[PDB]
């Protein structure tokens, strides 16, 4: 305890009904984040971090474009997104989001596999993985478009891998 | 039958686990496909695509370097991977899935959501989804790199719109 993400092979997803029955997946290409924990009994001490949503990405110019104008994110008028971990307890993650100019708690469900030495350059690292679904409208993310069209949920799942 | 896919709203994925207990997930960004299929019923009658494998993506520049190499794809000699369903039953693909030189037979789980129309424009539309595994090293990818560095057992997702 403390760890730093390595960027090259971490990642923060997100997964979006499209037409109801079509799963729309991204990424927040650029992240950053804190992580304290002990690897032995796998607690989590600190854990916050931050996107920055000009980062979106979807794989689609037109799509992204979109996302981060005033009908979605509004990237101008709010360049990040953050996530304080406020309580850890057996796998839950509960914390304040922050999205769009507005912060909301939510739980994130997590799983650490630790202590893990990397096979190369010997050095330990953690895994840790989380998983919640949060309702973009919550956040007034993109309050015109239905969920017919876009999924109201929103399935969020980080994936890290961090050296002590 | 038959359908047209929108690439601006479909996908093809793969998942392998990265040092054991971390997935790496990617797409080939680009592909082209052939589906004719019976909205009822669902049932699927032609299924075939190809990859462009230089597409591949990762986000990663170092990584997807590595991976256009010898050391796994080989995309200077191997350009393209393909798949041609060869029967359709009870709701799985059988093909044939050509990657580096080797073809093998594969198994896909599908899902079919059709007829659909589209909200917008009223036109008709479906949603293809499947899923399957390959073992990279059968097919010869990557033979020097250990199943504890790179996962052996390769995840393939298929996320298709198709417009009739
Ligand atoms: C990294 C440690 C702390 C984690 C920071 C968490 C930030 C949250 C990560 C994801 C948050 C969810 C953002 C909502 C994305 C949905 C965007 C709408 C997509 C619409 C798709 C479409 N069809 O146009
Ligand atoms: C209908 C279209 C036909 C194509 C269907 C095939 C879908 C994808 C097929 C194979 C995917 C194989 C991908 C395996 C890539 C290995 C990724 C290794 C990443 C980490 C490597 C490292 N050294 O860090």
């Amino acid at each position: 305890k403390p760890y730093t993400i390595d960027k090259a092979n971490s990642s923060v997803w997100f997964e979006v009904k499209h037409f109801k029955f079509n799963e729309t997946r991204g990424v927040f290409d650029s992240f950053d984040g804190k992580i304290d924990a002990d690897p032995n009994t796998k607690a989590l001490n600190v854990f916050e971090g931050k996107i920055d949503i000009k980062s979106i990405n979807t794989r689609n110019k037109k799509r992204d474009d979109h996302l981060k104008t005033a009908e979605f994110f509004d990237v101008v008028k709010y360049p990040k997104g953050s996530f304080k971990m406020t309580k850890y307890e057996d796998g839950k993650i509960h914390g304040d989001l922050t999205l769009h100019g507005v912060t909301k708690p939510v739980v994130l469900e997590a799983k650490i596999q630790a202590p893990l030495q990397n096979p190369m350059n010997k050095k330990e690292f953690m895994v840790l993985q989380a998983e919640g679904k949060i309702n973009r409208k919550d956040f007034g993310i993109g309050k015109t478009f239905s969920d017919a069209v876009v999924g109201d949920e929103v399935k969020i799942e980080l994936k890290l891998e961090a050296y002590a």
